[PDB]
């Protein structure tokens, strides 16, 4: 099947409202990165929702960052203009958020489903 | 013939080492034996990391002070051993520097490492 939607998150998790106590935000190419500076010493799970064409990444719809208690503390997503992006853009945006969260000695686990596609080649 | 097994590498001047600097908006971390700091206000600049450090044979042994400088000569960042001085490794420094670079890059600063730090890191 040549188009699949890979959904780390639930519906409720995709659309939930969240807020940063101490906002940090950055534009990496065609992607916006967000993280709450207030958060420290937490293990953090990256959950991604994205699409895939044949066996390669198509689009990242949304990635959110979760504490082990289910609280959202960060997010990556496409710029409101919704432009095209590469796996490399993504690899890069994920790296930059890992660095950001790691400042307050949080541990970050990437989405294994996304990384399986984003760290691919030809 | 050859150069000592111990050398002292000085990318900075005495005035450069002892100068105080202000972080407009502080961003500090401790990585074990190392303090990392930088000014969060700083944006879109070109920045060079410079270092005063010891070498044994061909590898950084002990860091004395690393600073981050704007093209104008303003210090915008710093990696310094904590003052009880409980020992760090060449590797502990490579790592700290990655953390300063990434933190600085957040605000679209462009960062270079000195050629010295490049040889002996």
């Amino acid at each position: 099947p040549a188009s699949r939607y890979l959904t780390d998150m639930t519906l409720e998790e995709m659309s939930r409202d969240w807020s940063m106590l101490i906002p940090k935000q950055k534009v990496a190419g065609p992607l916006c990165i967000r993280m709450d500076q207030a958060i420290m010493d937490k293990n953090i799970i990256l959950k991604a929702n994205f699409s895939v064409i044949f066996d390669r990444l198509e689009t990242l719809i949304l990635l959110r960052a979760f504490t082990e208690e289910g609280a959202i503390v960060g997010e990556i997503s496409p710029l409101p203009s919704l432009p095209g992006h590469t796996a490399e853009d993504v690899k890069n945006a994920v790296g930059v958020l890992i660095g950001g969260l790691e400042w307050n000695d949080n541990t970050v686990r990437v989405s294994e489903t996304l990384q399986r596609f984003a760290w691919r080649s030809s």
